[PDB]
This record gives structure tokens, sequence and C-alpha cells, in this order.
């Protein structure tokens, strides 16, 4: 038969529920799954890889078949060196939609043996991103509702060294 492997990249920055359901889901039909965090050199995250990767492997690590890595470079390179079966995104929203396709085909054309499936959130997550968080948390906001309780804990440890 065969053993599969499911990338699922992102910048986690920080994870939410939404991606905890996604992971969940997607670890019931593979047997391998990957959280992959881009470590983003170029692109300022709030939250250090070493942040990023703890909050994330206190939030799905009950989960047998998911490994944890932190990558940079192109998503192609690492999917080869990885030796996965396809990438995971979650489409929320037609913006979504629409760059997820451009960019299945974009890296089919760099690697043939290239493949991305994607996950619709639940109605109760389909709201949260990260991105939104942030700013609700930035503007000393209650996002308790939206995320683990270790990104809670999280955010108020950097309210304390002041934000
Ligand atoms: C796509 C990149 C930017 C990281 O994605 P992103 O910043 O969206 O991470 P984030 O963690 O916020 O989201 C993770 C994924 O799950 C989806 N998702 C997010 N929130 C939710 C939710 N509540 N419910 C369901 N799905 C969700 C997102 O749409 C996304 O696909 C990354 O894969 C990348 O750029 N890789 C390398 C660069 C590269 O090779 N670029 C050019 C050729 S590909
Ligand atoms: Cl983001
Ligand atoms: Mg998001």
């Amino acid at each position: 038969m065969s053993k599969t492997r499911v990338i699922y990249p992102g910048t986690f920055d920080p994870i939410t529920n939404g991606h905890v359901d996604l992971v969940t889901r997607a670890s019931r039909m593979f047997d391998e799954v990957v959280v992959a965090i881009a470590i983003g050199h170029h692109k300022n995250p709030l939250f250090s890889l070493e942040e990023r990767v703890a909050l994330a492997q206190s939030s799905l690590g009950h989960l047998s078949n998911v490994e944890f890595v932190g990558f940079d470079g192109l998503l192609v390179n690492f999917f080869k060196e990885q030796k996965a079966t396809a990438v995971l995104r979650g489409l929320r929203a037609v913006s979504d939609f629409e760059y997820e396709f451009q960019l299945a085909n974009m890296n089919r054309q760099l690697d043939p043996h290239f493949e991305a499936v994607f996950l619709t959130p639940s109605e109760q997550y389909s709201f949260i991103s990260s991105t939104l968080i942030r700013e609700i948390a930035r503007l000393k906001g209650d996002v308790t509702k939206f995320v683990p309780q270790a990104v809670v804990e999280a955010f108020e440890r950097k309210h304390q060294q002041g934000w």
C-alpha cells in the first residue's frame, strides 16, 4: 500500500482554535501530520519560533501522529525534503480560495509530485484568524474563546514584559 504524510504550513503567530480543529481533523485522515512553522526571517512575527513551536506542542502534542518543525525557504523544497504526500491548507474565504488555487498550480509546476488538499472550517471557527487575534490582544481585548489557554498566558507574559 504506502504511508501518508501531510504538511500543514503556517506562521501560527499564534496558533488558534481554528488551526487546532484543522490539525485534529487532518490527523483522522492521514497517517502523519507535520505542523510546519515558517520561521519568517523577512516577515517579523510577534512570537518567536520557540514560543510558536511551544504553544503548538502544548495544544496538539496529545495527538500521537503530529510532528512540529520550523522551516524557511521554498515550501516545495520542504515538501521534497519531508517526503510528503500533500500540503494541507484551510480555506476561510474567497480570497483564500483564489490565492491557494494559484499557489497550488505554481507549486505543481515547480514540482510535478506536489499536491494541495483543502479543508473548510466548521462554522464556530470561520471568523478566527491569527491576525485578528493579535489585533484584539494588542487592544487589551479578551481572546480566550478563540485560542488555547497557553496562548492566553503567552499574551499576558508579553503585556507583562510591557506590550
Ligand atoms: C502560506 C504561508 C505564507 C504561511 O501561511 P499563513 O501566514 O496563512 O499562516 P496562518 O497560520 O495564519 O494560517 C495557516 C493555514 O490554515 C488556515 N486557517 C487559519 N485560520 C483558520 C481557521 N480559523 N479555520 C480554518 N482554517 C484556518 C489559513 O488560511 C492557512 O492556510 C507559508 O506557507 C509560506 O509562505 N511558505 C513559504 C514561501 C513560499 O514558498 N512562497 C512562494 C512559493 S509557495
Ligand atoms: Cl499572519
Ligand atoms: Mg490564520
